[PDB]
């Protein structure tokens, strides 16, 4: 056995169809009584309906959560949290809404109850990205990790098919990189394989039947396991490269993960063939190429060109991607990253 | 020959690849000297670079434009505009940045120089949507219409393909309904047909080659014409239904248009085929079915089910759609709206 360390993060995860009906219970269980419900404008109706059902347990609704968690919006939300006399936030939405709740918690120590409605997995990580003075920053710590997560697959029936597929691939990316983390451990590896198996099973079913509650349950369960390992162990080339491209070119988040994942996994697979073998088995081939074929079954975007990246962006990106050293089982090398970017730009099937 | 009224409000439209390098000359031409440059948070770097290029003409940068133009943000922007002693706004970016500049102009009478980077078309309409204490409001008037628009297709090369296609269909929707507007007129109809032609030619090419400057210039020209007619004549069933259904079900705006357009046009075309003939000619002979085929070429979503709409939503939708009587060439009947929604939900070809 390889030496390892395993650290369980504190967690209270409530999982069941209709569980968002019991948000009141969870507020009370924390000994709290005044929730500020959070959403984007695209989920404002749902946030308002939840607040309504909470009655006196709902202190207010702030429905202006914004892409990339900009600090000026967070300042406004914190003013809303204070004015409402809130003692917690209930974050109803995807990674952008979870990020707003995390940014409010950073500033106020609000307890967080997160009700995730995508597959991003932020709800079980201690990581927070923000935009300040036009630049995306990242940090992590125990004060960011949400206290309670309520997974209610009914709230995902309405997640559109295209974002369901790319967000599902974003989840799979967390699990795939967990398999070869420098601080990999057997529990994170077991959860990663199970999360991959759940997403590979569920996403093709969700594509054909977005209203199928069984398939939605399975995909949400997979998203939870994938987020848990994002929370637990170190990511590598895939997540670093998505952050570089995402940040420098303003690319759509989940789509960037979907496009890059077959190529970043193929890059590492040359060096980590045994660690990626469970993934290769699940995709019925090579880990990188098999992911590409799986993404094609889902109809996900497959080229960086489709995301608005130009051929003249590839050299500057290969430079930025190699500027700051981090660990990978295969060392990051500029020419090899430049080749990876060219294949992802082309939408080529990994070799 | 139908009677008509034609009204035009002044606007100056500058269109060329690289034109955004010439913003200072446009500000000077207006006799203005103190611009507040506007953007979203993620586009702050671009706004600050533009502001640097403006030199003495830049009075500040305000980079908090938000989706749906919340009054709360507008108040902060107006405080910044007044503190900067500004005389105009330069709205660099998408529809939400155009919207912020309009909301500032309403309150301050600021002149607006818009530099659009999307196909939203807001830069050439007198319409302003805002949100106040969570409620969406809309208004329109000549004071909201931007004075100058600088169209630089080089700024649109990075617009992702998926949103390029669905926002391009949303633009086409303005032009298609302009053809049968109660207050239709020959210039709006001419501009609508040309905008449709431009979109139909350009969008398939953009999909294959998003950095092709010629295709992007053609698409941006189409977006301009489609936005102009949105601002000129009265929309109908298509725009009503999108506003209802996208708004009450919180669906993404462009996608709702993309899905519904073949069905709403097919519905009207049953009654008014002659007004839609110019569009039908551009898409293979039937306007509604032809738009369905066109949207399929682009890879746009084709059903409401794919947008997360549930079977149970269709009923309250049809009722809500018929709550306000409004004008359409074909009488709107709740039954018929229900069936149209069901065909859209299935992704059935009209
Ligand atoms: N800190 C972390 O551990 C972590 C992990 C993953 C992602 N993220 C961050 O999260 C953000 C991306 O999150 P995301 O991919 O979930 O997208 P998102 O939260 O940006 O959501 C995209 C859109 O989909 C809508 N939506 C979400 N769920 C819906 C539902 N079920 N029904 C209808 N509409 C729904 C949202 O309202 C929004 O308008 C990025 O900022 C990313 O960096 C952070
Ligand atoms: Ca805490
Ligand atoms: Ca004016």
């Amino acid at each position: 056995m390889q030496p390892f360390v395993y650290m369980a993060a504190p967690a209270r995860i409530v999982f069941s169809a209709g569980s968002s009906a019991d948000v009141a219970e969870e507020i009370r269980r924390l000994g709290l009584s005044r929730a500020l419900v959070l959403s984007t404008p695209q989920q404002k109706g749902d946030a308002e309906a939840l607040a309504s059902r909470l009655g006196r347990l709902a202190a207010g609704v702030f429905s202006e959560a914004a892409m990339h968690t900009p600090v000026e919006v967070t300042k406004t939300a914190v003013e809303a949290y204070r004015a409402a006399g809130a003692d917690c936030v209930v974050s109803l939405g995807g990674g952008s809404t979870t990020g707003l709740g995390k940014a409010i918690a950073l500033r106020t120590d609000a307890a967080q109850i997160v009700i995730p409605t995508t597959y991003a997995g932020s709800e079980v990580t201690p990581i927070l990205g923000q935009t300040e003075n036009g630049v995306k920053t990242t940090m992590r710590g125990p004060e960011i990790l949400p206290e309670v997560v309520i997974y209610d697959a009914e709230l995902t029936l309405g997640l559109p098919v295209a974002i369901s597929m790319t967000s599902g691939l974003n989840a799979m990316a967390h699990a795939a990189e967990a398999l070869y983390a420098r601080d990999r451990n057997p529990i994170a590896s077991m959860m990663a394989v199970e999360g991959l198996r759940a997403m590979i099973e569920a996403l093709p079913v969700v594509r054909q039947a977005p209203h199928d509650i069984g398939a939605r349950e399975t995909a949400l369960y997979g998203a939870w396991l994938c987020g848990t390992v994002l929370g637990a162990v170190g990511m590598s080339l895939h997540h670093k490269l998505c952050h570089t491209l995402g940040g420098s070119l303003d690319l759509p988040h989940a789509e960037t993960h979907a496009v890059l994942l077959p190529h970043t996994i193929a890059y590492v697979e040359e060096a980590a063939p045994n660690l990626l073998a469970p993934l290769a088995a699940l995709v019925g081939g090579r880990a990188g190429a098999g992911l590409f074929d799986f993404a094609a079954r889902l109809g996900a975007p497959s080229s960086l060109a489709a995301l608005g990246v130009g051929a003249d962006d590839l050299d500057p990106m290969a430079e930025l991607a190699t500027a700051n050293p981090y660990w990978c089982p295969r060392p990051i090398e500029k020419t090899a990253i430049r080749d990876l970017l060219q294949r992802a730009f082309e939408g080529a099937r990994p070799a």
